[PDB]
Parts: structure tokens; sequence; C-alpha cells
């Protein structure tokens, strides 16, 4: 039994829309949206977290401004005992040297992470009903890039190249199912920084491949 609709922004689990600037750190922003979300859901306190810490310190595989993957970032946060706040380690859109002093001041911890069964929007829906979910999509096309309003229905391929996060779902009055996605291109893009993408389409992969690589953090205890 999943609700007809869920809007994590309205429920108070989503921070302001950020802009990653000229640094290929979408993976870090995608990861942080999910962690900021589960944290508020568990502790009832919305805390803005550090994408910069990931860029500078999560280097085993991820490459800071040269790209990375959300799954590796969740692993990093799990292993470091947490991620520090944005205030303590602010985003400067560049490849910085890991500031150990700030990295060792975690503010929010997670127990691990798990993946949503691939190409299954129903499984994805159940996951989103619980918390914001990190997802990868093909954002390399013009239709997606110049999206401004309404429910985006295409056109986009499925070659994954951008990490974002689903912060909700619903159905417009006209009957169009959608996913509410938080992008990292500033509040100036789309609907105040978000994009409503058609949900439950005829392709198992989802629109722009949104159902191909979805994952989320795990947090059982209510403290930090």
């Amino acid at each position: 039994t999943v609700p007809a609709s869920v809007d994590w922004r309205k429920k108070g689990a989503v921070t302001s829309v950020k802009d990653q600037g000229q640094c290929g750190s979408c993976w870090a922003f995608s990861t942080i949206v999910a962690v900021e979300g589960i944290n508020q859901i568990k502790t009832n306190k919305l805390v803005s977290l550090s994408e910069q810490e990931l860029v500078d310190c999560d280097t085993d595989q991820n490459q800071g401004c040269n790209g990375g993957l959300m799954d590796y970032a969740f692993e990093f946060i799990k292993q470091r005992g947490g991620i520090t706040t944005e205030a303590n380690y602010p985003y400067e859109a560049y490849d910085g040297t890991c500031d150990v002093s700030k990295e060792n001041a975690p503010a929010v911890s997670i127990d691990g992470h798990e993946n949503v069964p691939e190409n299954d929007e129903n499984a994805l829906l159940k996951a989103v009903a619980n918390q914001p979910v990190s997802v990868a999509i093909d954002a390399g096309g013009s239709d997606f890039q110049f999206y401004s309003e309404g429910v985006f229905t295409g056109s986009c391929g499925t070659e994954l190249d951008h990490g974002v996060a689903i912060v909700g779902y619903g159905t417009t009055i006209d009957g169009t199912k959608y996913w509410t996605v938080k992008n990292s291109w500033g509040p100036e893009w789309g609907e105040k920084g978000y994009i409503r993408m058609e949900r439950g389409i005829s392709d198992k992969e989802g629109l722009c491949g949104i159902a191909m690589e979805a994952s989320y953090p795990i947090k059982k205890s209510s403290n930090n």
C-alpha cells in the first residue's frame, strides 16, 4: 500500500536546489540529496550536507570533478561514520585536497545502502514512497536540457550520464503519472530546479533510463 502521491519537499526532507557549476560532481549531489532526505525522515531535522567532502575525500574510485558513482559515495559515507555539514565543508565546485579536519566531523551517518531492482518502476515507486532515491539518467539531450515546465515526456536516450534524485511522485489532474526530480543545475533550470518526468512508461528502463540504476541509503537508528 503506497500513497497516491508523495512530495518530500512538502514533507520537509529536501534542502534548497544547488548548482554544481563547472565541476562534474553530479554523483556527489545525487548522493547528498538521498542522505539529507533519510536524515530528516529519521531525526526530524533537515540538515544540508557536504557534496564537497565527497568530491575531495571520496577518492578510492570516484574522481571528484571528473565523475563518480552514487553507490561508491554511500559506501564512503558508511565507512567514514558519516558526512559532515555543508556549513562545515562548503561547496566550491573544484577538485580540492581532502580536508581531514572537516572530513572527521561527520554530522550524519548511514548504515549502508541498497539498490532498487533494475528496470522496475513499481519497485522504484515503493522505494520512493519511503524516502528520496538516487538515480542515474541520460541528460545528454536537448529536450531534457532545455526543459522548463510541465511533465517531461521525452525525448531522451538511455545512455546514463547524469546523477540526480527522485524526491517524489504523483499524477497530474489530467492523469499523467510522474516522478519529481531534483537537479543540480541551479533553481534557474526547470521548475525552480526540479523536473517532473513521466512515470510508468512503456519502456522497462524508465524515462531517460531513470529506473536503471537507482539506489538509496539505509538508516535504522533515529540519532547521529
